[PDB]
């Protein structure tokens, strides 16, 4: 594959790849695999609007052999009970989404704001020494994991552990990182799982006003199964922790490497919300999400066999030249949006929270500095699904 989704180049910068795929059409088979890249804006919107045809159950991911050949990493079949929340179809999906939304209501977000302000300040104090901070390990990796742990109700977490735990599932699900990294991720996910099961067993005996308690209560009344509830909580670390970490990393990487953009936001602090939205458009934390194709059908004109899969490429949709002027240019004056939080039945429940974490953290960084520059920029996580920088050493004044 001239158009492979893995390899050093695609990991570093996948956007030219998406434009090549788009030449073949808005939907296009990946090599000779059973996966079809969805790069068109209208095609992604159509797909997400057809949950009956394109299930969210994660029945397979795309992986690559050592020989570089795409192949399916098969998981739980269509309709299975392992599919929860973001990967569940209705009716279970709507129950799951309702329960989690209770912990993301307006009042909940206000509490989170106070929590985030205090946590961000402590992280900055600990991490910024002699005009230097490694942004990923000190801030971007930690803060969003602490927020997910607080939403769930975990007591006074070991932050070092949380980061490991929170990044484990992506690595395991793709099987793209090296074997030693995969073994460590498996240990990490075992540890995370076991910790959640321990905390849930304790919540069931005395439910408190957090998602653990909400779930313990809903299980007691028969609304869902105990194991389903525990798995739901496990998945929130990748869903809400890793994704937000990625945004915090990319936003800063852009500030640090585009002085013109950084001066614009400094000079006109009212452009911070636009800058966050443009980062979401231009470097979405998720490269994509899968769907399972239930029956032979068509999407935006393109044929799809039964039991194939879609890869919904949010980043590629956000650069569709039918929808956006100057799609490849980072601009602070746009007034269409983006599809980086999805749309429709599974539209991100955490979007307000994510946007709040970005606003708090980025305003702290900008308010406390006069100039930020990149001293050393690491590589990106080897992934087909997630767009996360691994290391970003800043020099500040
Ligand atoms: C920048 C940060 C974030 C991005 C880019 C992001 C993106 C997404 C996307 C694209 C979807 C739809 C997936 C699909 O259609 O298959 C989604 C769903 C979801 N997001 Fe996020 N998200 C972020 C932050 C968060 C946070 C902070 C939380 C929770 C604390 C969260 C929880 C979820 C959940 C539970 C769903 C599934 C909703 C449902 O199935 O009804 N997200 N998110």
């Amino acid at each position: 594959d001239a158009n492979t989704f893995f390899g050093a180049e695609s990991v570093q910068d996948p956007y030219p790849l998406y434009e090549r795929m788009r030449a073949a059409g808005s939907v296009h088979r990946i090599a000779n695999s059973d996966f079809y890249a969805v790069c068109g804006w209208d095609a992604v919107n159509e797909a997400i609007g057809r949950p009956e045809d394109f299930s969210s159950n994660l029945t397979a991911t795309m992986t690559y052999t050592a020989e570089g050949t795409a192949k399916p990493f098969e998981m739980d079949p269509l309709g299975g009970p392992t599919h929860v929340l973001a990967t569940a179809d209705d009716p279970a999906h709507a129950v799951h989404r309702k329960l989690v939304l209770r912990h993301l209501a307006a009042k909940r977000i206000r509490v989170m704001e106070q929590f985030t302000v205090q946590a961000a300040d402590r992280l900055w104090v600990d991490g910024m020494q002699d005009g230097c901070i490694e942004w990923m390990g000190a801030m971007a990796n930690r803060l969003p994991m602490m927020v997910v742990a607080e939403l769930i109700g975990l007591p006074d977490p070991d932050i070092a552990q949380l980061v490991k735990w929170g990044y484990a599932a992506t690595q395991l699900l793709e099987g793209l990182v090296e074997n030693d990294q995969l073994v460590a991720a498996g240990v990490a996910l075992m540890e995370l799982s076991g910790y959640i099961f321990e905390q849930f067993d304790r919540a069931a005996a005395d439910p408190r006003d957090n998602l653990l308690g909400e779930l313990a209560t809903a299980c007691a009344s028969g609304e869902l199964d105990t194991l389903t509830a525990q798995v739901m909580m496990v998945t929130l670390f990748a869903a809400g922790g890793e994704s937000t970490a990625a945004l915090l990393g990319s936003a800063v990487w852009i500030l640090a490497t585009r002085p013109d953009i950084q001066q614009q936001v400094r000079a006109n602090p009212e452009l911070l919300g636009a800058f966050i939205e443009e980062t979401l458009r231009y470097e979405p934390p998720f490269r994509g999400h899968y769907r399972h194709v239930r029956n032979a059908t068509t999407l935006d004109g393109t044929e799809l066999p039964a039991d194939s899969h879609l890869l919904l490429l949010w980043g590629a949709a956000n650069r569709d030249p039918a929808q956006f002027e100057a799609p490849g240019e980072f601009r602070l004056d746009r007034a269409k949006g983006h599809i980086s939080f999805g749309k429709g039945a599974h539209f991100c429940v955490g979007a307000a929270l994510a946007r709040l974490e970005a606003r708090i953290v980025l305003r702290l960084l900008l308010d406390r500095t006069s100039v930020i520059e990149a001293a050393d920029v690491g590589g990106w996580l080897p992934s087909i699904l997630v767009r996360r920088i691994e290391r970003l050493e800043l020099a500040v004044q």
